[PDB]
């Protein structure tokens, strides 16, 4: 129901949307909490957002990364944008990765999950939000 | 004149200020064209910013990258925020890293320059917020 580059991402994964953005939890977190912050509208570059996409963006993202630090249990976090394909970009839309930072931390197989625990632990992120 | 943290920055090294926002050149610049926009506050945490200044921080971030980007001659953006003592941060103010990145890239001694290297480069930047 929601757009994420070619793939349709399904409401159960996604714990929060606004006027233009919605959050999502991942596949293969790559530490506990690791969410991912999208504006609804499918752009590739970060220039391409509008004012309002951006402001909106990031207020999300501020609200979103208070929310899975305060879940996962970290004491910082993360927040970083692979702006195009020497940044790393490998889906062709722009988006925020939030991860949840703690001492020591660091930073289909691997952190590999179910679409089910996918689904559980977007409920119990959209319970900050309520 | 400009505040970061416990150090003054001097308004020769910043090249865009807005109502709530600045952009500075570093010391020592990651990547060349590697620059920081921080909220003209100086808080410790992103949660810390009003919503006012997300939108503001995040709009001069996008203004600023396409110009890095434009004049370093890179094909894509690194934005990053390092929120915390575990994420990383050194100093104590909020801030974004706006890095240029391009192909094959790879991402007091280094890449160190003097006060005057740095103040040509942001004059340089000023021209295009003209
Ligand atoms: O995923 C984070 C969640 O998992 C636990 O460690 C197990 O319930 C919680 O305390 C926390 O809220
Ligand atoms: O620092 C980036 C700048 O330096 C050059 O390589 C040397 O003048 C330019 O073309 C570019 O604008």
């Amino acid at each position: 129901s929601f757009r994420f580059g070619q793939h349709l991402i399904k409401p159960s994964v996604v714990f929060l949307k606004t006027e233009l953005s919605f959050a999502l939890v991942n596949r293969k977190p790559v530490v506990p909490g690791h969410v991912l912050v999208c504006p609804l509208r499918p752009v590739e570059r970060f220039h391409d957002l509008r004012p309002d996409e951006v402001a909106d963006l990031f207020q999300t993202t501020q609200r979103v990364g208070t929310v899975v630090e305060k879940h996962f249990h970290g004491t910082s976090l993360t927040f970083s944008m692979q702006d195009g394909p020497e940044a790393g970009q490998t889906v062709k839309h722009v988006h925020v990765h939030v991860l949840p930072r703690k001492a020591g931390d660091f930073h289909f197989p691997a952190s590999w999950r179910s679409e089910e625990e996918m689904a559980a632990e977007a409920a119990a992120l959209r319970v900050y939000f309520q």
